[PDB]
């Protein structure tokens, strides 16, 4: 609830710099969307050879031990059941691999960071190796058919018209080599504005195909694809499918709260033991919350009016005494989306409610209620 | 039945155009491995600005299929299927159905109340009960229940506009005295919405009306008044 | 030894007894009726 100073604040910040947390949560997220499951796994040196063993204790944790992030793809590691997991549906812990073979080296639950995607039921985990279900075994069909369906259509148009004449064929064969050469000389010099003459007894037709429709199909399977895979097409294909509305006002708001759920439940827990150990393990004696920015992301100009729309209730409250000049000095301060970055150390007025001209007139009214009270004792001079 | 449909689309596409040539298959057979060879150059080497050459006895025809029908089919499917769900189809495909309207503003409030639904019945007493317990076995000895946050989800401008015009209410009540400015900044703090969440443990005024503007003309007017009473007596000192 | 089979009393709670909340699958589930539960649907417990 407070703000730390600024030794241990830069101690974070190169911590987390050279422990690279961003390409980790991407690529968390990314391997999990692809396999369906991912470990994470936090390297700790220790001199006992089985603390991976033991059962994660906070309390064990020794200055400067702590390394970094690994993690580990699914066909490496390899889960191990206990017989308390698989005891009764009555434990908490019921079909829940306590352990995990990862090249001979056993590791308990508590030491790991596993995330899943869709939960399948008890009796279909087994099946999936106690897993959650792919992306990729839900998208490649629709993503071959979308592929196929568009690859078609260039292939028709390049043979969209077809040519064929009717010719006694027995002459023709008769004596060949000529009836070629003149049939490739035609061929080479066609064009419009020249003559094809033709015996009384040959005909000639074309054929034709019609390609008005394929559009259509393509942009279905493109909008089923993206509906698949919860993401609005405006991304994935950049550009809204024909025929279908782009207003989007829902979409961005769908999305949005999308991202936040994957927040919250995704990035959340593995930043929070990461924070924990690290805390742990740099002797800080402050205990540390993750606050997230917001999601939503907008160009100058409607920052410009957001900004401006909340100065605007800022002088509202400290007008009517709700609030005080210094606590909106230091949430601008947090902000980083506020244009006012470059703060300083000074301090401003603490008192709730004391603007420059309400500290003006603060004085002003009680100096003149001094001489309002003694004019009145003034005038119970006479009269007495 | 959606999905099926979905998928059948995209293979008659494939089967679309069919080709067939009328010939003597007597001749064919005949003396084939060499007609063979001819057909297969010419399916190799086939596209436009090509000639085929037949004899005055044969014929060549081509057939086509008309695909124009099958969108509506699969938009009426997906809207039943989101029918069934109870949940607008904008966010099960991503978007409204062909030929679907788009307005999506009552969708939205349908939805919204089904989820205040959902969160009083089917939420409400597990996590009561859990409270409950929870309280017995920690020896909290204070009661307390639950309150639920705004179910919808709104942008950084929505959010900004929405908290602007709730501070017009509350300078015009606080002016006449409605509520105290402390009882409004505790409110204001409770508030997850609210920008201001570093608010420090120090009290505000506690008694509703005394604003800061309405503490300056307070004294005044107080004041004021115990001078013109001293000139009454004084003025009363002479005239008898 | 019972707890559970016992009809559920608050009184009851003992401090550091609760441990979390476990969620069973149906079909690792039977219920049982009785014949209290199956008397007359004049009682506000009929059939569950």
């Amino acid at each position: 609830g407070r703000k730390l100073s600024d030794e241990q604040s830069a101690l974070i910040a190169r911590r987390d710099m050279e422990f690279r947390v961003k390409d980790n949560l991407v690529e968390l997220n990314r391997f999990k969307n692809v396999f369906g499951v991912r470990i994470a796994l936090f390297v700790v040196e220790s001199d006992d050879p089985d603390y991976y063993e033991k059962p994660f204790n906070p309390d064990g944790v020794t200055p400067g031990s702590y390394k970094g992030i690994s993690q580990i793809d699914p066909y490496w590691a390899m889960p191990q059941l206990t017989a308390g997991s698989t005891a009764d549906p009555s434990s908490e812990h019921f079909y829940e691999p306590d352990f995990w073979i990862i090249s001979g080296k056993k590791y308990h639950r508590s030491h790991l960071v596993v995330v899943r995607g869709p939960q399948p039921p008890d009796i279909l985990k087994p099946t999936y190796i106690f897993g959650g279900i792919p992306l990729t075994q839900r998208i490649y069909e629709r993503v071959y058919a979308a592929e196929r369906t568009a690859n078609e259509a260039p292939l028709l148009a390049m043979s969209k018209r077809t040519s064929t004449i009717h010719v006694d064929v027995e002459k023709a064969i008769a004596n060949e080599e000529a009836f070629n050469a003149r049939l490739a000389f035609w061929i080479a010099n066609r064009d419009n504005h020249g003559v094809k003459v033709l015996g009384i007894d040959e005909g000639m037709e074309q054929f034709d195909t019609n390609l008005a429709d394929f559009d259509s199909i393509i942009m279905n399977q493109y909008q089923l694809v993206a509906a698949i895979a919860k993401t609005p097409a405006t991304k994935l294909l950049g550009t809204s499918p024909k025929g279908f509305n782009a207003t989007g006002e829902h979409e961005t708001i769908s999305y949005h709260e999308e991202l936040e759920s994957i927040q919250e439940h995704i990035f959340d827990p593995l930043l929070e033991r990461h924070y924990l150990l690290l805390a742990k393990s740099e002797e800080i004696d402050v205990q540390l919350e993750i606050v997230w920015n917001p999601v939503d992301s907008t160009s100058s100009q409607q920052q410009a009016e957001l900004n401006n729309k909340k100065a605007a209730t800022d002088e509202i409250y400290i007008n009517s005494g709700v609030v005080s000049p210094d606590e909106v000095r230091e949430r601008l301060r947090d902000d980083p989306r506020s244009g006012y970055n470059r703060l300083t150390d000074d301090q401003a007025e603490t008192e709730p409610g004391m603007s420059p001209e309400n500290l003006a007139e603060f004085e002003k009214a009680g100096a003149q209620s001094a001489k309002a009270k003694g004019e009145a004792e003034r005038a119970e001079a006479q009269a007495g």
